[PDB]
């Protein structure tokens, strides 16, 4: 058994048996692999021929596979080829600070803005473009907020259609730079706002006849931090009794008493953290003689430039509602119900946000639980499909400059000084 | 040369804080018996419950000191050593040549006619801002940042440096922002003090033969 | 999905130890008319029950699941490529100096 794509399934009718020219008839087994696909492109009393003797059948009668003959043939061809996304050449964006790139990234329009557009016309969100226009992803309006850039269409004057006014919008955020190992450089380390910690002095003195090594002065410093939550449950009971008592020589006498018993419960959670700076010197001291050393620690703000190349990948988000006439979602709602997803346009970080992996699993039914891609295939076609995902997915190459900088972190400072002779 | 002898000293602080709540409930009844060959029997019951929750924080902090001491001896001899740890001020003077780098703060009250907030206010209103007048820190105190950045709209979020060109004209906003951001450069001499640090001493003698 | 390799030695080894109805309905044979399925993390196969049977609790068919994969790898094929970092949190850093004043290296 081989894996079927169901985007490359035939029917012949040439007769029982008889199938294409360089196709093969499907065996029972294949057939069952993907028996919903191909019962959905079937008549409702539609009964047709597969391999040694069996036969599917129409929805009408559930799907059913079993033993006969028909005149109909589903095939497939004997040297299947791939229908693997494409790789395109990398795009070179002009050297910047992080915001610069992202600015001509997302103003790009053959480049970025159409293909995007398309990904989500073509998954069924309503909507995808501006009023000044009637093609898909034309007159779009690209906006700044916070960490991240809104492409959405524009919505000025008067609109005709149903819900036209909820326009989708398509989210750009979480930038990564895969760097080049060899192009990293850093500038000057400066400090500011220095507060002293701790500091030592001392000295290492050697009266022996040969060099020595054996000495060690070490400062370390550390913080931490605590929680804790509790929770107690308790029951008690309680029996009182007044008692009299005339014995002789006293008359009578009064007392009581009471016993009491309790129990309880009780469970805890907590936890911690620690920071730890720590720092050494070990001299080698010549003979008859003897070195100074000292050691400081303090906390300080610190501050470099930096540049580099680097490899761009980002989050995709797309808002809207889903179209009542079709959509590509695996449960096909058509209540027009409001939708987000996100995709990562990089490497892989898991299934249900991989375009990759989601377009080599079309042939396992099992395995179809976000977005149905068969279905894209069968409305717009294999090709067209495979061009706009290998534009949407093209690498992107940039230089890059920058600053780092950080509030009370640690400097440090360790010395060996000249021996003096004894 | 396989000895060793070590001295260390540990110092440490902590606190703590705790929050509690709790909730009870108490339920009491008095029941006599009239048992046979007793008459009767008098005697009370109470049956309670209650819950309780509770929630801490806090922290600590440490400070070591060590010193170690491993001698080489020779064959047929042997050799003494000593450690020793005070507690002391400390000074020293020292020079060096820098470049110089501040903060800059204006206060005051903004123009009715017009001013560079990107909200432009007309009420008059009191006013506080620092520029660090060196290195990078962050956005809203850079100069240059902002001013590379009056490209996009959704960035500016402190001065309208868009606004001051349209006032004064280009070359002279930068002739002005190039005079305040000069570098500055000098020799410095100075002295350096302490109170209560550490000071040690770590001591091989001579070999003395068996 | 191979069936002389998998689905019918493992169909006569259930059948030999006592297993009921393994097989589907359009077949008398062991092993054969069986419907495989993905489900979660492993694969189900049974007989397919589509129709009618004669017997006396036909309808209740043997199941066969598979799931808990492992790999024994060669030693000298194993290659990695490429590692990648996104979404960087800084913890905690240092910088300073080390001098040295005397006459040798320390």
């Amino acid at each position: 058994a081989e894996p079927v794509y169901p985007d490359q399934l035939r029917l012949f009718s040439l007769g029982q048996g008889v199938c294409g020219d360089k196709y093969r008839p499907v065996n029972r087994e294949e057939a069952q692999s993907v028996k919903s696909n191909i019962v959905g492109m079937m008549g409702q009393w539609q009964i047709s021929g597969l391999a040694n003797g069996w036969v599917i059948m129409g929805p009408g009668y559930n799907g059913e596979i079993k033993p006969g003959t028909a005149s109909n043939t589903w095939c497939y061809p004997t040297n299947p080829v791939t229908g693997e996304i494409p790789t395109l050449s990398a795009l070179d964006i002009p050297d910047g600070d992080e915001v610069d790139v992202q600015w001509r990234l997302v103003h790009d329009s053959a480049n970025f803005i159409k293909p995007t557009s398309y990904l989500a016309h073509y998954l069924g969100y309503a909507w995808v473009g501006g009023n000044h226009s009637q093609y898909v992803g034309e007159d779009m309006d690209v906006t700044r907020d916070g960490d991240g850039w809104v492409i959405r269409g524009n919505n000025d004057g008067g609109c005709d259609g149903y819900r036209c006014g909820d326009k989708t919008a398509i989210k750009v955020s979480n930038f990564a730079y895969n760097l080049d190992p060899d192009s990293f450089k850093h500038g000057d380390v400066t400090q500011s706002d220095r507060q002293l910690v701790k500091t030592v002095v001392g000295w290492a003195v050697n009266d022996s006849d040969t060099p020595q090594s054996g000495y060690d002065v070490t400062l370390r410093y550390d913080t931490a931090t605590n929680w804790s939550k509790t929770n107690t449950y308790g029951l008690s009971e309680k029996v009182t009794t007044k008692n009299k008592f005339k014995w002789p020589l006293v008359g009578e006498t009064a007392l009581s008493i009471a016993i009491a018993a309790n129990q309880s419960w009780a469970s805890q959670n907590g936890g911690s953290t620690t920071t730890s700076l720590s720092q050494s010197v070990r001299p080698t001291v010549p003979a008859r003689s003897k070195i100074p050393v000292k050691i400081e620690l303090y906390k300080a703000d610190i501050s470099y430039p930096y540049e580099f190349k680097a490899d761009v990948s980002y989050d995709l988000t797309l808002s809207g509602f889903l179209r009542w006439g079709g959509n590509a979602w695996y449960t096909h709602p058509d209540n027009r119900p409001n939708w987000n997803h996100t995709f990562v346009i990089g490497p892989y970080k898991d299934k249900a946000s991989s375009i990759r992996y989601q377009w080599d699993k079309r042939y396992i039914p099992g395995e179809v639980k976000w977005w149905d891609w068969n279905w894209t295939i069968q409305q717009n076609g294999l090709s067209t499909m495979q061009n706009n995902l290998a534009r949407v997915l093209r690498p992107v190459r940039a230089g890059i400059t920058g600053d780092f900088s950080a509030e009370s972190q640690f400097a440090g400072n360790i010395e060996i000084g000249a021996p003096v002779p004894l």
